[PDB]
C-alpha cells in the first residue's frame, strides 16, 4: 500500500540522505503524512518534526512524500519508517511503510 | 490516548522453531473488534496483510485485550518485520493503532 | 441531503380495518440497512417502537430502497401519529432520518 | 444516538412579518460544527439549501449547542416545511442527524 | 487465456436465508493456491476483504478447480457486489485473475 | 519548580475572528527548546497534536522565554481545549511542562 525506499543506507558522517513513500494500489491521495526513526538502543520509535536539517516533502499529485537529513552523524543511524493515514469517510486508510535501515560511518 | 504493546521488539531464533508475537491494548475504554498482522520480508519496500491458518496460527483474547500470532517450521525466508494492526469502527469508541513492529531473524546451526 | 419520503401524511379508518405506510430513502447513494418504526399515542410525551409481530408486517425492498408497515385490525386505541426511521452505521456511508410521519384516526361506525 | 429537537413544530404567519427556527443537539458528547438549513416547498418533497444572508439570518452558539434561523419578510411563497442538520465527520466523535421539521403557512 | 468464470451473476433473497457463489479457474494448465473473496457495499468504491469463518464458509476443491463462498444468516445489509479472486506466485506458472462479480439484493418480507 | 503559565484562560470568538495563546516558562534556568501545542475537540479521548502552517502560526522567543500560538479563520470547528508544552532533554538543564489550558468557544451571528 506504501513502498518505502531505499531499503539500505550507507553514508559517512556530513552527507546527506533522502528516503521516500509512495502510496499504491488505492483510490484515496495522501493526507497526513508521518516519518519516524529508532535510534540504536532505544525503546519506542519517536515522530520526527519538519525543520532545519529534517526536510520533509509532500507531492499530491504523483502521492509521494519525502524526507530529507541534511549533516548527518554517526547517532543519526537507526531504522526510518514512513505513515499514510486520511480519516476521509469516503475513502480511509493508514497504511507503514517497509522501512529502511540507516548505517553513517565515519 | 489509545494504544497496543507489540512484544517483543527482537527476537532470533533458528530455522524449524516457532516465535510468538504479542499485542496488547492499553489506554482505552473499548475492547478488540479487528485485528491483522503485517510483515516486511527482506526485500520487500511495504507492509503485507497475513492470512491466518496453517502455519500462521492467530489467536485472540477479548478478556484480556490481547491478540498474538504464533508462526511454526520457521525457516529462513521468514526473517524481516512484523506488525500488528488492531482497529474498530464502533461510533461510541472508534480506534485504529498499530504495534511499534517486533524484528526477527532466523538462523540455521 | 438525503431524506425519507414517508406516505400517506393523514389516514382515518374504521376499527377492523388495516393500513399501510411506506417510506423511501431519496438523495442519498447508499442503500438500506436498520429499519424501524415508531408511534406516539395520544396524550404521551414519549414514543414506542413497533415490534415485527402477526399483526404487525413490515416489508424492506432493497432495491426500490423502500419499506412499508401494514397494521392489521384496528382499533380506537391505534390513533396516533406513525413515523419510520432508516440509519446506517456504514462508515463509508452513514446515515439516520426519519419520515415526515403520518396522522391516523381510527373511528367506530 | 444524537439526535437534534427542532422546534416551533408548526407555525403560521402573515405577509410581511418574520419567524425563527431552532435546533439543538440534544443526547451527544460532541459539539456542533457544521449546521445546515433546508427547505421543501409545497406540492413536492424537492429539497433545496438554504443560504445565509439577506432576509435568511442563521446563529450559532456553540455554547448551548443551538442554532438558529431566522427569516424576514415573509411571503405567501415561503409556505412549506422546513428541517435543520447539523453533522461533524470527527472520527472520535461523528455525527449526521437532521430536524424533526416544522411546517409553515404564511397567510395574507 | 487464463481467467475464472464467477456464477451466478444475479442473487435475490430474502432475510435468514443462504447463498453461494461459485469461481471456477479456466484455460490454464496451473491449479488453485490462494483463493480469496471481496465484498463493496452500496454506496461504497472500495474492495473489502471477506473473512472466513462464521456464516461465511469459503470451500476449495483443487480437483476440479473451484472455490466457493457460502453466506448464512443473510441480512439487508449484506446486499452489494461480491467478486472473487485467484492467484498464485508460483515461478513455473503464475497468475492473478478476478470474477466477473455477483450483484445481490436481500429483502425482507 | 519549572512550569509553563499559559494564557488566557478562556476565550470566545465569532466566526472568522482569530485568537491567540502565549506559553512561558518561569522558575527554570533553562531556556526554551521544543515547543508544541494540542487541541482537544468537542467529546474529547484524545489530544491531537497542531502543525505549523496556514492558519496555525506558532512563535517562540528565546530572548523573553515565551511562545505564542495564533489561529485565523476561526470557524465553529475550532471549540475546545488548547494546552502548550515545552519540552527539552538537554542534560544540563532538561524539563518536560506542560500548559494549563485555554478553553475556546467560537459562535456565529
Amino acid at each position: 500500500r506504501v513502498d518505502q525506499t531505499p531499503q539500505t543506507i550507507t553514508k559517512e558522517t556530513g552527507e546527506s540522505l533522502m528516503f521516500t513513500c509512495v502510496l499504491r494500489d488505492s483510490n484515496c491521495g495522501l493526507s497526513r503524512t508521518f516519518w519516524y526513526r529508532t535510534k540504536t538502543g532505544s525503546t519506542n520509535e519517536e515522530r520526527i518534526s519538519k525543520g532545519g536539517r529534517y526536510v520533509e516533502t509532500v507531492n499530491s499529485g504523483s502521492k509521494s512524500f519525502s524526507l530529507r537529513i541534511n549533516d548527518l552523524t554517526v547517532e543519526d543511524s537507526g531504522t526510518y519508517r514512513c505513515r499514510g493515514k486520511s480519516w476521509y469517510y469516503e475513502c480511509p486508510y493508514d497504511v507503514y511503510g517497509g522501512g529502511t535501515v540507516v548505517t553513517v560511518n565515519s
